[PDB]
């Protein structure tokens, strides 16, 4: 398990955690150094568990996906909720069994299931470390469309920050306060699975892409990803989804 707390918190602290979400993510080979995630693992072995601490201390444990760092569902109290997906659903033979009920929130994890059911795009939530105790402390008492957001934090601030290390750092700059996502943190979000498809197409294409990349970039601009030499591939992305799940 990895387990970060926001009481003391600090973008130290924060960065700390996200690195140890990172390396509780298994993988067997890197590409172009970049750790590569499993095609699939198999049993309760698939799920790591986040515990996740709020200002109080109050605590949600949150089952994440080791193949794709998708966020299954979380244990809150006594009470387990997942989301309305097939994969939840298999999560839910293996983690957080002694719950007392279970719950299944009415939508999936898609970013556009949850902009609905929250009724804002994600591009109009702040979000940071403050925001993170917000969301913790929402999910700890069921309410539907106030977890909807308070999961698009949470996606944000641990899952999206430890693909890239550029919204990790979005993150610690917003460890005392709120803000919403630049536009270049949506598109790289948004391009999880095109570049980690593209990273490794590059691997016998010479590390040329296949097929370009269309990002906005920290300054608002639209800029092309063409080959394996960019910032994006060299400093920024920090964990590939497999192709053999794309
Ligand atoms: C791989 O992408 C790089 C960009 O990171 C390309 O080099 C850039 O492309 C043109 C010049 O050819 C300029 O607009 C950029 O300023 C270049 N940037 C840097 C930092 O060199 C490179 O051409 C691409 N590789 C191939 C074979 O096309
Ligand atoms: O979309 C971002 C969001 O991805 C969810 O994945 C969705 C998937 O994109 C959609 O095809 C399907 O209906 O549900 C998937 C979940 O199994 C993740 O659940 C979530 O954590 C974010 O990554």
């Amino acid at each position: 398990d990895v387990s970060f707390r926001l009481s003391g918190a600090d973008p130290s602290s924060y960065g700390m955690f996200i690195k140890d979400l990172r390396n509780a993510l298994p993988h067997t080979e890197k590409v172009y150094n970049i750790p590569l995630l499993l095609p699939s693992v198999s049993g309760a072995g698939r799920y790591l568990l986040m515990h996740l601490f709020n200002y109080d201390g109050n605590t949600i444990t949150v089952a994440v996906d080791v193949t794709n760092v998708y966020i299954m569902g979380y244990l809150a109290l006594t009470t387990s909720y997942f989301f309305n997906e097939p994969a939840a659903d298999l999560a839910s033979q293996y983690v957080f069994r002694s719950a007392r009920r279970k719950i299944t929130l009415p939508y999936s994890g898609n970013y556009e299931r949850l902009q609905i059911a929250a009724g804002k795009p994600r591009e109009k939530i702040p979000i940071g470390l403050p925001a993170l105790d917000t969301a913790i402390s929402t999910l700890l008492h069921y309410d539907s469309t106030a977890a909807a957001g308070a999961l698009l934090v949470l996606i944000q601030t641990t899952a999206e920050a430890a693909r890239f290390k550029y919204i990790e750092q979005q993150i610690q700059e917003r460890a005392y306060r709120d803000e919403v996502p630049s536009s270049a943190t949506i598109s790289l979000e948004n391009s999880w699975s095109g570049l980690s498809k593209q990273i490794q197409l590059a691997q016998g294409n010479n590390g040329v892409f296949r097929t370009p990349t269309v990002l906005v970039d920290s300054k608002g601009n639209r800029v092309q990803i063409t080959n394996v030499t960019s910032n994006v591939v060299t400093s920024n992305i920090q964990l590939l989804l497999n192709t053999k799940n794309i």
